[PDB]
C-alpha cells in the first residue's frame, strides 16, 4: 500500500479505489491499506454522539463526530438527537404507530430504501424476556410485521448463517459451511481469525450486493471493521441516505456483535445480558431518529433480524474423543457444538471411517454425541453437498461440546454459552422483525426460515433473485405489496391409465399367494375400484404432478391410489386417507408371504420375489400398509408386486410400527389425515432426485433400485373439528424422510420395543414437503381450495418436535 494519500473528502466512499493508492471505504481496516489520515478524518470522536442544549445552532466545528449546528441537516451529518434536543421534536419511540399505507419519500426517491439491521445471538426468548428494555426494538416489532421466531441454517454459527441470509442458499451450497473449514481442492484452511476469510473463493453462490448491483441498485456496505464504533455505522448510513440521488444506496446493512459476544461469556440470560440489549436498543433508537429526521422514517423498509439463538454450555459439559478412541491422535477435530473428524495425514491409508464411527457409537449410557456419516444426517439440514463437509460428522447435544483430548479445553472455564447445535433447537432460533411502507401493518406471521429471506429482499428492492434455496411465494404473507406471483411447475410427464392387459399365467415372478379363492353385485362394485370410484377419498389434493421425464402409471384401489414407475418399478408415491373412524387389523397367517402380479402392468415392469429370495441382506415392505385395508377382500390388494419396495429388515422395524401403530394413532389424534408415501433416491447426498444412472445399489441380481430414504407426507385439517377428508379450509401437515438403514445404530435403544425408540427417530427426520418435492421430482397439493401462495407456506413448513 501507498498509504501516502489522503482520505479528504473520501469518508467512506463506496467504490474502493483499486492499489496502490489508499483506501477509505470500511474494509481498508481489515487489510491493514487506510489512508495515514483515515483515522483523523473518517473517525471523529470529539464531542461524542449527542447534541446538548448548548450546541444547538453551534458554529460548524469539522472536527466533531456529529453537528448540532444549523446547517446540520442539509449536510446530513447531524447527530441523531438533533431534532430532538433543538427542535422540540420527539423521540420516533415516543410517537404513536401509524399505519403506513403508501411509502412517504422525498422527491427523488425511486423505490423505498432497504435497511438489514443485523444482530449476532440475538435468541428468540429475548423479544418477550428482554421487552422491558428494548423499547425502540417493541415499537418495531408490535408496529410492523413479525414471527415468533425464525429458524436459522445448519450449522448455527455467524457466517454460515449471514451468507445465507445473503444467498438464499443452504451452507452446503454457498460454501461458508463453518466458521472454520480446510478445502482440499484449493489445499486451504478458513478462519475466523487472520487473513484468509477474505479471499473470495470462500465465497459461492450471488449475494444481495451483487444481485442489486448487477441490476442497477446501489448497495452500502455490508462488512463493519470491528474497530468502527456502532454510532459512526448508523451517522455512515444516515450521510449515504443524503447523497444525491444518482449516487445513493438503496440497500444498506448494519451489523451488531452483540449480545452474541456478551452471551458466550455470560451465558443467554446472565445478568449482565441486560446492558447489551438496552445498547442495540438504543442503536435502534438512533436509526429511527436519524432516518425521522431525514423524513425517511415512513419510506424504508427496516428488516431486524438475528443470525443465531445462544444456549448455556460449560466447560464441565465437554466430552472428549480421547474417551473413546484409542488412536485420538491420527484424527483432526473441528471441535465446540459440532463435530468433524477426519484423518491427521492423507498419506496413512490405514485411517479407517467405519472403526472411529463404531468407536464412538453408543458407548457410553448418556453419551452427549451422536456420529453420523454426512450423507446418513437428517436431511432437513441439507448438510453434505460440499467438499469442505467432513465425511464424518458429530451432531452434539445442545448445552455440550466435545473436544479431542482434555489439553484442548484449557491448554487453548471462560465461557457460558455457546452456539452451532442442530436448527431446531429452541435456544437456536432467532428473530425477524419487518417495518416499513412494504410490510404488513401489525401482523404476526408464522415462524419461518432464513433461506426465505433473500427472495423477500430482491422483491423489496424490485429484483430479480438469482437461483436459490427459498420457495419463492412462501413468505408473500408478510408484503403488503411487492408480492411475487407465483405459479405452479408445469407437469412434464402425463400418467398412463393401465387396465387389465396381463393373464396370471404370464408372470413367472417367483411370487405366491394364497389366494384361490372364488357373486354379481360386488362383481361390477370392485371394476368401479379399480376405475377410480374411491379415488376422491384417497386422493384429496389431487395427483402429484411429476416434473421431470418418465415413464410411469396411475393404478386404483379401492384403499389406496399409486404412481406406478415403469423404470424404477415401483411407486414413484401412494397416497391413502385413513378416516378417525378405521379399524387396524392383522395380515392373516396365509397371506404373510403373499405377493400378488398385478394384471394392469407387464411382467417386464414388475418386481419380482426370486431376487429377494436370493439377496441374503434384503427383504421388502409395503407402501400401502396391509394392516389398514378396509375389508378382508380389499387386503389382496395391499399384497399386489405394485405395492412392494426393497427393504432391509432392520429398516422394516421402523416400517411396520409407523404403519402398525403411528398411522392410526395420527389419524385419531387429528381426525383423519391422508398420507402419501414413497420411495427416495439420493445416492450423491445433493438434496435432489437421482437419475437411474446414478444408482449404486439394486436388489441382488435384479434391476430393482434400493432407495436410499422413505418419506410420507401426512395431511390433515388446519381446524381438527372437521375429518380430513371434508376440510373445508387451511391444512395441517407433517412429514419425515426416514433413512433406509441396514442397521438401527443411529437408535442407541433400538434393541428394545418400538414404542420406545422409533418414533424419536422418526421425529429426528422430520421434514419439509419441498424437501420431499426437491429429492422426487413431484409436485404434491396441486389441486386444493387453498391460494398458491398459502400452499407455498405449508410446503416450507417443518414440524420440529421442540416445547414452547
Ligand atoms: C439450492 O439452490 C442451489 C442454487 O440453485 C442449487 O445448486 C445448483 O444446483 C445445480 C445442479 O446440481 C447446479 O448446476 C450445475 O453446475 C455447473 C455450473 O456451475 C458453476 O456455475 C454456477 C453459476 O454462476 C455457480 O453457482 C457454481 O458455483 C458452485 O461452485 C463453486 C466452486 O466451483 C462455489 O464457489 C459455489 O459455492 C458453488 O458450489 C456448490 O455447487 C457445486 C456444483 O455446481 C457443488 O459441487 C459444490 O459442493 C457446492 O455445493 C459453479 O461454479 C454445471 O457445469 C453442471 O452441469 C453438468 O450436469 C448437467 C446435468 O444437466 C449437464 O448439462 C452436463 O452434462 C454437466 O455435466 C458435465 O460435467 C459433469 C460434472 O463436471 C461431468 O461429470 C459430466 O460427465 C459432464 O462433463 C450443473 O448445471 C448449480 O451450479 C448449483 N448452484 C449453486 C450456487 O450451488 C441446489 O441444488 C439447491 N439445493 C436444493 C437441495 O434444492
Ligand atoms: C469479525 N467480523 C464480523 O464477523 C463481521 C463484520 N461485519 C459483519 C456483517 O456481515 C454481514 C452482515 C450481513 Cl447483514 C449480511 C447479510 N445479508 C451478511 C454479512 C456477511 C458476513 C456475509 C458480510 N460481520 C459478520
Ligand atoms: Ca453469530
Ligand atoms: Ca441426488
Ligand atoms: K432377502
Ligand atoms: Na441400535
Ligand atoms: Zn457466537
Amino acid at each position: 500500500t501507498a498509504t501516502s494519500g489522503s482520505c479528504k473528502g473520501r469518508c467512506f466512499e463506496l467504490q474502493e479505489v483499486g492499489p496502490p493508492d489508499c483506501r477509505c471505504d470500511n474494509l481498508c481496516k481489515s487489510y491493514s491499506s487506510c489512508c495515514h489520515d483515515f483515522d483523523e478524518l473518517c473517525l471523529k470522536t470529539a464531542r461524542g454522539w449527542e447534541c446538548t442544549k448548548d450546541r444547538c445552532g453551534e458554529v460548524r466545528n469539522e472536527e466533531n463526530a456529529c453537528h448540532c449546528s444549523e446547517d446540520c441537516l442539509s449536510r446530513g451529518d447531524c447527530c441523531t438527537n438533533y431534532q430532538v434536543v433543538c427542535k422540540g421534536e420527539s423521540h420516533w419511540v415516543d410517537d404513536d404507530c401509524e399505519e403506513i399505507k403508501v411509502p412517504e419519500c422525498p422527491a427523488g426517491f425511486v423505490r423505498p430504501p432497504l435497511i438489514i439491521f443485523s444482530v449476532d445471538g440475538f435468541r428468540a426468548s429475548y423479544m418477550k424476556k428482554g421487552s422491558k428494555v428494548m423499547p425502540n426494538i417493541e415499537k418495531l416489532r408490535s408496529c410492523g410485521t413479525h414471527a415468533p421466531y425464525m429458524r436459522p441454517v445448519y450449522p448455527t454459527k455467524t457466517f454460515p448463517n449471514l451468507y445465507t441470509l445473503a444467498t438464499g442458499l443452504y451452507p452446503e451450497s454457498h460454501g461458508i459451511v463453518g466458521n472454520s473449514m480446510y478445502d482440499p481442492v484449493f489445499d486451504a484452511s478458513f478462519h475466523l481469525r487472520g487473513r484468509e476469510k477474505f479471499n473470495h473463493r470462500w465465497w459461492g453462490g450471488q449475494p444481495l450486493w451483487i444481485t442489486a448491483t448487477k441490476q442497477g441498485v446501489r448497495a452500502g456496505t455490508f462488512f463493519w471493521s470491528v474497530s468502527i464504533p456502532h454510532e459512526r455505522r448508523i451517522l455512515t448510513i444516515l450521510q449515504w441516505l443524503s447523497l444525491p440521488d444518482n449516487e445513493r444506496p438503496s440497500v444498506y446493512a448494519f451489523y451488531s456483535e452483540q449480545p452474541d459476544f456478551s452471551g458466550h461469556k455470560y451465558g443467554p440470560f446472565g445478568p449482565e445480558m441486560t446492558n447489551p440489549l438496552r445498547e442495540i436498543d438504543k442503536t435502534v433508537g438512533q436509526l429511527m431518529d436519524g432516518l425521522k429526521q431525514l423524513r425517511l422514517h415512513r419510506c424504508v423498509n427496516v428488516i431486524f433480524v438475528g443470525d443465531h439463538g445462544m444456549e448455556d454450555v460449560t466447560c464441565d459439559r465437554t466430552e472428549f474423543l480421547s474417551n473413546y478412541l484409542t488412536n485420538v491422535d491420527d484424527i483432526t477435530l473441528v471441535p465446540g457444538t459440532l463435530g468433524r473428524i477426519r484423518a491427521k495425514s492423507i498419506n496413512n491409508s490405514k485411517y479407517d471411517p467405519k472403526t472411529i464411527i463404531a468407536a464412538l457409537t453408543c458407548k457410553k449410557p448418556d453419551q452427549h454425541f451422536k456420529p453420523y456419516m454426512k450423507q446418513h444426517l437428517p436431511k432437513r439440514l441439507h448438510y453434505a453437498n460440499n467438499r469442505r463437509i467432513e465425511d464424518i460428522h458429530l451432531l452434539v447435544d445442545r448445552r455440550w461440546h466435545v473436544a479431542r483430548k482434555p489439553l484442548d479445553v484449557y491448554k487453548k472455564c471462560f465461557f457460558q454459552g455457546d452456539h452451532g447445535f442442530d436448527n431446531k433447537v429452541n435456544s437456536m432460533q432467532t428473530v425477524f422483525v419487518g417495518y416499513g411502507p412494504t410490510f404488513k401493518y401489525r401482523t404476526k406471521v408464522p415462524p419461518f426460515e432464513n433461506i426465505e429471506l433473500y427472495n423477500v429482499m430482491c422483491d423489496l428492492l424490485g429484483l430479480k433473485p438469482a437461483p436459490n434455496n427459498g420457495t419463492h411465494g412462501s413468505l408473500n404473507h408478510l408484503l403488503r405489496t411487492n408480492t411475487f406471483r407465483p405459479t405452479m411447475p408445469d407437469e412434464v410427464s402425463r400418467p398412463n391409465y393401465p387396465g387389465i392387459m396381463y393373464l396370471q399365467s404370464e408372470f413367472d415372478l417367483g411370487c405366491t399367494c394364497d389366494d384361490k379363492v372364488e357373486n354379481k353385485l360386488e362383481e361390477l362394485n370392485k371394476r368401479l375400484h379399480t376405475k377410480g370410484s374411491t379415488k376422491e377419498r384417497h386422493l384429496l389434493y389431487g395427483r402429484p404432478a411429476v416434473l421431470y421425464r418418465t415413464s410411469y402409471d396411475i393404478l386404483y384401489h379401492t384403499d389406496f391410489e399409486s404412481g406406478y414407475s415403469e423404470i424404477f418399478l415401483m411407486p414413484l408415491w401412494t397416497s391413502y386417507t385413513i378416516s378417525k373412524q378405521a379399524e387396524v387389523s392383522s395380515i392373516p397367517e396365509h397371506l404373510t408371504n403373499c405377493v400378488r402380479p398385478d394384471v394392469r402392468v407387464s411382467p417386464g415392469f414388475s418386481q419380482n420375489c426370486l431376487a429377494y429370495k436370493n439377496d441374503k441382506q434384503m427383504s421388502y415392505g409395503f407402501l400401502f400398509p396391509p394392516y389398514l385395508s378396509s375389508s378382508p377382500e380389499a387386503k389382496y390388494d395391499a399384497f399386489l408386486v405394485t405395492n412392494m419396495v426393497p427393504m432391509y429388515p432392520a429398516f422394516k422395524r421402523v416400517w411396520a410400527y409407523f404403519q402398525r401403530v403411528l398411522v392410526k394413532k395420527y389419524a385419531s389424534e387429528r381426525n383423519g389425515v391422508n398420507v402419501i408415501s414413497g420411495p427416495i433416491f439420493d445416492y450423491n447426498y445433493d438434496g435432489l432426485r437421482d437419475t437411474e444412472d446414478e444408482i449404486k445399489q439394486y436388489v441382488e441380481g435384479s434391476s430393482i433400485p434400493v432407495p436410499t430414504h422413505y418419506y410420507s407426507i401426512i395431511t390433515s385439517c388446519l381446524d381438527f373439528t372437521q375429518p380430513a377428508d371434508k376440510c373445508d379450509g387451511p391444512l395441517s401437515v407433517s412429514s419425515f424422510i426416514l433413512p433406509h438403514r441396514p442397521d438401527n445404530d443411529e437408535s442407541c435403544n433400538s434393541s428394545e420395543d418400538e414404542s420406545k425408540w422409533v418414533e424419536e427417530l422418526m421425529k429426528m427426520h422430520t421434514a419439509r414437503v419441498r424437501d420431499i418435492e426437491h429429492l422426487t421430482g413431484l409436485d404434491f397439493y396441486r389441486k386444493t381450495s387453498r391460494s398458491y401462495s398459502e400452499i407455498l407456506t405449508l410446503k416450507t413448513y417443518l414440524h420440529t418436535y421442540e416445547s414452547e
